């Protein structure tokens, strides 16, 4: 069926004043092996590791990455934490300890049964130059820019197989 | 055991110059019913609908929401599109047509087998006041602020059952 524009925007309320300072701070993905994930997101995609949080009692770690200047990261732990969680658009990678050593274990990327989550997306100045570099670095592709239905956008995968869209906001 | 700081920090490369101006623009979630979802994300959570995209041949729509001023949205379609997709931290809701009419259909939130995706998280000035309003609005909870293992953060659910974390950066959990 699909919604008309008028129906859709009619379902949209103006923000309640109590929500005016809310910000979309994080997207969380579970990762099998942070050694592989951290290398991918920093070296291939150019994100910065803001903070590493460990929870020994609960046997997991959290890695928060974002497009931020590392020199802006506060050194003091408490000041670092308050800064990290106040950033927009961070990526939280969750490491349940031991998964990297378990050959039977893997996470699900949400694009096959059972579906839900789809992807994260990166805005880039140039999809084609970006994917050419990706190709040279051995990155695995779901969708090269000119394949599939929508031309000029790409899907690559991280070491867990999560889809990452590559897009140019000025060519859509 | 888990990685030492030293191992972890050693796996991090400085950004390649070619990655300059890269930004984390969107998180995409599939939604059963855009009527419920748009109402939830705008009225309950205070996000703004930036742009609606329809693809009739493939029978799906895309809804991009973000914490942005409605008045900053360009009126012209081409200018609107370039603006929407240049925003940081947008939420893309994907509606495959017909799902809302199929009582057997539902999406998986990634927090049960098979796990993967976990949640999106909203930073708020006050988790407790935010969750009190959520309760008052009939919002469904996974984890009220002082329940579960980490105190002072909450998980609520959207109409598809996706987890949304509620957190206060100036009042860290536990
Ligand atoms: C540039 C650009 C641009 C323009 C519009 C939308 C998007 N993004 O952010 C998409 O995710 C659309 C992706 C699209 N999304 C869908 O098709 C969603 C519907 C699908 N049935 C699903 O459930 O995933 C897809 O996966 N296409 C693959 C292709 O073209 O080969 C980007
Ligand atoms: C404020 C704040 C704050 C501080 C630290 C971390 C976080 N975030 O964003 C979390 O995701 C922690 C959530 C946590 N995440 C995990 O426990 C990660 C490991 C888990 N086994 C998994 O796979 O998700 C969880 O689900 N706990 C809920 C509860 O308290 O009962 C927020
Ligand atoms: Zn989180
Ligand atoms: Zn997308």
């Amino acid at each position: 069926s699909g919604l008309t524009d008028e129906t859709a925007f009619s379902c949209c309320s103006d923000p309640d004043p109590s929500t005016k300072d809310f910000l979309l701070q994080q997207t969380m993905l579970r990762i099998k092996d942070p050694k592989k994930s951290l290398d991918f997101y920093t070296r291939v995609l150019g994100l910065t590791l803001l903070q590493k949080l460990d929870f020994p009692a609960m046997k997991f770690s959290l890695y928060f990455l974002a497009y931020e200047d590392k020199n802006d990261i506060p050194k003091d732990k408490s000041e670092k934490t308050a800064w990290t969680f106040s950033r927009k658009a961070t990526l939280e990678l969750t490491h349940n300890w031991g998964t990297e050593d378990d050959e039977t274990q893997s996470y699900h990327n949400g694009n096959s049964d059972p579906r839900g989550f789809g992807h994260i997306g990166i805005a880039v100045p140039d999809v084609y130059s970006a994917c050419k570099r990706f190709e040279e670095l051995g990155v695995k592709f779901v969708k090269k820019p000119d394949d599939g239905k929508m031309k000029g956008l790409a899907f690559i995968q991280d070491p867990d197989g999560y889809w990452i869209e590559i897009l140019n906001p000025n060519k859509i």
